[PDB]
């Protein structure tokens, strides 16, 4: 507990940019694209106010558009006088992917007609399309093969406080070891994480901070309408914060909270506000109506585990169950506790042979060990129970591919 | 119940079945079969024939059957075992786990075939486990898969009885003969024998 992430002060003019969404649509062969930027303001509306959105590729300006506030008619009462949408055409856009993280820069300027700048905001833009078609998750029209890993925010000395150096180190080790994707298990990450994934090139599953694993049954709270408000804020505020990051290609409703009606409601909310990304959730069987992707945890390659209500079918078998058509990507697999990863090759042989088996996220990146000091001041790796904490789950906090100090297992 | 239509020797296999001039002769082989056997409860599936590639004639006759008798599914293996002329994925000799990516007409692992993007049909092999002589090795691998996968609904072994004929030596003693033993040439020798039982129905 504590104030474990940055604290800052931001000054904004009274007449300000209060929000902006960036989207990129493409033609059939991705040779042409349109960047659509919806900008919202707060403060006093004036006819002389203007919004200019310009797009840059390095020091080269690719496009720019300007317009006064006033959106198209929405319903019987009119439209949003405090909003405006700019549309910019881009020919032969340099596409974003984990393979080639091409990025453009969108600058959003709030200014007066006479040319006086009031304030400017901006973001890195990655031109890419994410969509599920005919049962396959596609990125820019091509079927992905997720070489991912689950990554908790953990530091042996600083606990859950993240720093740029540690983030960069994790990303480099990941790419150097052929990983192209990461799942934010199981909450929105430090804001710099997304910036680094955008620039270095890694596919990200952004996950809502919702896990009620300890409830009995697991969905006791998620199926309770009285908890819908609290859950909704965890999902909606995540989307409102990270929707402009190209690295985020999939939204997750959380983790191990069973399957409740609140999940279906929030699943639809996301699909409604942001159709550019698929939504996944593993709770309640990995294939409920709240997930566009069959995303089981620890389902085996050939062996079925027919648990009542929430069976873990062999992944090859899962795909062809009567009426099933969705792609399958394990949100968690290959538990790396100590001397582990036996049978890892079996998953990959299957991933490569089956089009709809599009990978998974290994569990997990780093051991959650903490440093303690003996009588002589010598440091040692501690785990559950070493702090007098009880009850505890001892060494179960250590199942990463690398030690806490980032040394490889 | 399978229509008497096989043009295996043509090159390519669908040279005649894709030719509208052979539609008449083909249609009678399908239509007259249905007209004769449609009241038999034992018949649960209609087949358009065997190894004749996939031609437009197949699509036309497939529809004709669906139209006149919607009580039974229609299947046909030609042209890849999963064409628009079959309600059932019915390959011949597709293996359990191993793919055989032949050009145009691949024989995918049956487990993999089921989940190909957009595929939803059941899979029943019209032919599998070739029983030529000392054979049927790996037979249990098919059954383990049939039982685990709901949509893998079995298949038909190839085949029931050796097609050997009887001949008599100088002493009048009979012996089992195969291709070529009658002066017939060209011939495909012992290939006419791959049944689970000998011609006299003695079990292999
Ligand atoms: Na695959
Ligand atoms: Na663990
Ligand atoms: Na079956
Ligand atoms: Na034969």
């Amino acid at each position: 507990s504590g104030i474990f992430r940055d604290v800052s002060l931001l000054h904004k003019p009274t007449t300000q940019i209060s929000d902006f969404h960036v989207a990129t649509r493409f033609n059939d062969d991705f040779s042409r694209a349109v960047l659509e930027a919806e900008v919202q303001m707060c403060g006093e509306l004036r006819d002389y106010l203007r919004v200019t959105v310009s797009l840059w590729q390095g020091e080269t300006q690719v496009a720019s558009g300007t317009a006064p506030f006033g959106g198209e008619i929405i319903d019987e009462r009119g439209g949003y006088a405090d909003r405006v949408t700019l549309r910019l055409n881009v020919e032969n856009p340099k596409l974003w992917s984990a393979e080639i993280p091409n990025l453009y820069r969108a600058v959003v300027e709030l200014h007066t007609a006479d040319g006086t700048l009031i304030e400017a905001e901006a973001c890195d833009v990655g031109f890419r399309e994410v969509r599920i078609e005919n049962g396959l998750l596609l990125l820019n029209g091509k079927p992905l093969l997720i070489r991912g890993v689950n990554r908790h925010e953990h530091h042996p000395l600083h606990g859950q406080v993240m720093d740029e150096q540690t983030m960069v180190q994790d990303i480099l080790l990941m790419k150097q070891n052929n990983f192209n994707a990461v799942r934010c298990s199981h909450y929105p990450n430090h804001p710099l994480w997304y910036t680094l994934c955008d620039r270095y090139g890694l596919y990200v599953v952004d996950e809502a901070n919702i896990e009620t694993h300890g409830m009995v049954p697991m969905n006791r709270l998620t199926d309770d309408p009285r908890w819908l408000p609290a859950m909704s804020e965890r999902v909606t505020r995540m989307v409102q914060r990270d929707r402009n990051h190209p690295s985020v290609i999939i939204w997750s409703l959380g983790n191990e909270s069973g399957h409740g009606a609140n999940h279906d409601a929030l699943y639809r909310w996301i699909k409604s506000v942001d159709p550019s990304r698929p939504v996944q959730y593993e709770g309640g069987g990995a294939d409920t109506t709240a997930t566009d992707i069959i995303c089981p945890m620890y389902a085996r390659v050939d062996e079925d585990q027919p648990f009542p209500a929430v069976p873990k079918w062999s992944i090859k078998k899962w795909l062809s169950l009567p009426g099933e058509t969705r792609p399958l990507i394990l949100c968690e697999y290959a538990h790396a506790a100590g001397n582990s990863l036996g049978g890892f090759a079996k998953y990959w042989q299957a991933f490569r042979q089956y089009p709809r088996l599009q990978g998974g996220f290994v569990w997990d990146w780093v051991d959650q060990s903490l440093i303690k000091y003996d009588e002589n001041g010598n440091p040692w790796s501690a785990y559950g129970g070493d702090f007098g904490d009880t009850p505890n789950d001892r060494q179960f906090c250590m199942n990463g591919l690398v030690f806490a100090d980032r040394t490889p297992h």
